[PDB]
């Protein structure tokens, strides 16, 4: 039921000086860790459903298993779709409701990457969906090539997207060494661009970093890895202490709360503590 | 869609002398393994939802999980509510399209127990839903008191259930020292009741006694706790050898898989497989 | 979403002496009107799903047509069973989620009657249900018998309805001659039986009487043939006007138009404008 | 559940020489007479949920009532949306699980039609939905201009659509004099753009045409006022006969019946009857 356009969610995040967490969700423990943290702390989320997971419990299902778990939600919630690179993809989030999509085609060319998100654009902004696109390649934790603020400004202008990814700096994974931002990008493309920008790999990114970049702009921060480290750090005090505990609402319970706490964690570093 | 009800589903396993089993799930994967386990063995199953998960996750998201993960399952799927202990939660499950309900009075005075029993399967005969009572307390692992072949006559006549759960020697969790089964009692009761007969604490009986019940009339071979050793066996061979793999879909994918083994493994004892 | 409790609804009705119109919808246009004159009036009400229809569109059917126009509807609706003569019927409804319901043994002996009706009670407060039933047989347009003050009691004592249709000088059908309401009983049952009243056959009711009747405790009132009146004057004007028209919104839209009014009408008679 | 792509349903129609109707709707009888007609047939169908009803109900509710009448439904059933003049509408239909649409752009210019109807069809062949689109404005009831084989060439080529309706003689409603086809380019149509054709404005087209219009690649006949006729010659013959006839389940159930027939008329005209 409150369930709301990625659109409207981001938009209001950037007036205001604050960001939405996009959470990644796996499984059900996972999407409830994020609904009840949310809920606890009245804010706005995003739950993200990205290709890993898609690939072992499916697009619909994993909708549906958010849906089983809103009954007793009362703040705003969207539901997004991450780094999809296949327009049916994309296309299938929407027919089963998804509130926001991201197509990535950073690893396209400028032409086919711009023509592609458009076309998911079109059909996104139709039906009331935030739309995010990317680009410029952000990796996976040797000389350095940021996103340029021309070539935003066009693929921005081109794809009509309500939300862009940029690469300045972040990368997939636990960072082997503490990276560093291009705030003077974010300056330029916050000025030029007059979009809500979206950081990829927000895990392992210095506080102080974060809170800098949600002042240039930054309105939703993806959080995976971070969240999985700490549901794995929940699993295993458990199992490595006792590993004759068979009752998964402990071992896996345990794992559910600490990443709740995780998620407290970011909602509050984001700043939308507060917000529904 | 390919839910059939539970009387149907026992009735054919005892006329043609196999049990269903009665797999309790806890999460997602839990499910999934259960239903892919199935499907691979073309065998009719029962999904458990029992007290634990329902205080984890709830009766009505539990439900929607399972089926959010129907959608390639061409098998007989039967959700059971197991070991209920209140008339609204009997007609909760009920009302959100379980096809078997247990109403568990053991734990009350054989008046009470057959009150309650008979009105919950008064509803359950109206919308053709497989009914399970008990008669006779089932611990959880010191003289004896097993259940009389006259109280479960009485009990079976009183409350109409379709399958009856009777005290014979099992019990819920890691079995301490290798239990024996009253076969004798099942030999009367199969002549006498004329009722398929469940077996609650099947997790840790010897095979060849499994199928030397089956073959006295037990028709539901209850599963919990062996699925968990598994699952956690799973978790752990990974997470003891890499605690730094943060990818759920391998930790707890390995959890799965290996749960999936356990599954088919007792279809098979159980004589399921081929049975759709 | 917007679906409440008859036990709520009729309660708070009682508590501050309006009456809820109980409205029998039989297909789309109707339980349209329906929804569209509460919504207007910022009304609460029921919408009944009786024998009739249910024998040409069936139960589930006519749940989710209500359900697919309840999209732009906040106000307060219930979705009530109405004269049913079978358990499996009402417990069909109540899985289907029916927010109320009415057992009808009135013409059964006082001792089944009960028995029945208060095993359909008890399932339907197990699950925060309205529950109605019925002492006395309403008949359907020659001496006199009513139902006694002391029958009422007792049903209700026996039965736990949350409210009690009686026999009081109504029938079913276009009246042949200007009935008149026993309202010294509605006195006594106030008195006695501290429950609301339910009146069956209140169209072709002098309004007088309503308003009169709804003072002496009765927060229920059907309205089935009143409204399909108007439904056929509609589809006649326009029919008998111009017998080549062929276009289903007017000719059936106008029939709708004139049953919206007929609604809104009842709404003010029985009070309920202004009370969401 | 029954539900099947349009793609696939007109396909085997045009590869096996028969035509499937596509049948209006406008309300809950008319939905059932349809499936009621199909099913004793033996046959498939489409659902048309055309522009005027989507104005009275609403798309997603008429989606959701067809939904409801779908239980007892064994044959193949396709939902199509009929007219729309617009993209976000398109997209609408789409993502409630519409199994074919039409996109009519025969209003607009020659590269505005392509370009829309091609956005649209790309969005349909993702999620495996039948696509149609029309090149020729199609009329309704003073010299002549009917679609150029070549016009349907290129229109076929560049949006890739599923069926094409041209404009070869039909009209929308009754027709005023017996018109007559262009046999000829159907001809050239079938031979050069290798595509089923779909025939708008069939009520009032002579058996003969139609049976020949099959031949030359007609695989959908659109049926909507000779329906709308036959339903309303109902309502009529009950309603003037007796006008204080207050029961909806015959005024408008014998405008159901009557409209059953028209419908299983057409099946056979098309020769659809067997074919599930
Ligand atoms: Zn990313
Ligand atoms: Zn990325
Ligand atoms: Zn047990
Ligand atoms: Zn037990
Ligand atoms: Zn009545
Ligand atoms: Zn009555
Ligand atoms: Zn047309
Ligand atoms: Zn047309």
């Amino acid at each position: 039921m409150p369930y709301v356009s990625g659109k409207t969610m981001i938009q209001q995040a950037w007036k205001h000086g604050y960001a939405i967490g996009a959470f990644s969700a796996h499984n059900a423990e996972t999407v409830r860790a994020i609904l009840l943290a949310a809920q606890e702390e009245q804010s706005p989320v995003m739950i993200q459903v990205g290709q890993k997971v898609i690939s072992v419990m499916g697009l619909k299902p994993m909708k549906e298993i958010i849906d089983a778990f809103m009954h007793d939600i009362t703040v705003p919630v969207c539901i997004h779709l991450d780094h999809s690179r296949s327009f049916e993809q994309t296309m299938q989030a929407i027919q089963c409701g998804f509130q926001s999509v991201m197509f990535d085609g950073s690893h396209l060319s400028f032409e086919e990457n711009v023509r592609i998100t458009r076309a998911a654009s079109e059909v996104a902004h139709a039906l009331n969906i935030g739309m995010e696109g990317e680009i410029g390649k952000i990796g996976g934790t040797k000389d350095a090539l940021i996103t340029s603020c021309d070539e935003a400004l066009r693929f921005s202008e081109g794809t009509d997207v309500d939300y862009l990814a940029v690469s300045i700096g972040t990368a997939h994974g636990v960072y082997k060494q503490e990276p560093k931002l291009a705030f003077g990008r974010l300056q330029e493309i916050r000025e030029i661009v007059k979009k809500p920008i979206v950081l990829h790999g927000g895990s392992g990114v210095p506080d102080d970093q974060i809170r800098q970049a949600i002042a240039l702009g930054v309105a939703k921060v993806n959080v995976d890895t971070e969240l999985r480290q700490a549901f794995t750090q929940g699993l295993c005090e458990v199992l490595t202490n006792d590993p004759e505990e068979y009752a998964l609402a402990v071992s896996l319970g345990h794992g559910r709360d600490v990443m709740k706490e995780k998620v407290i964690e970011k909602i509050r570093l984001f700043g939308s503590n507060g917000k529904a």
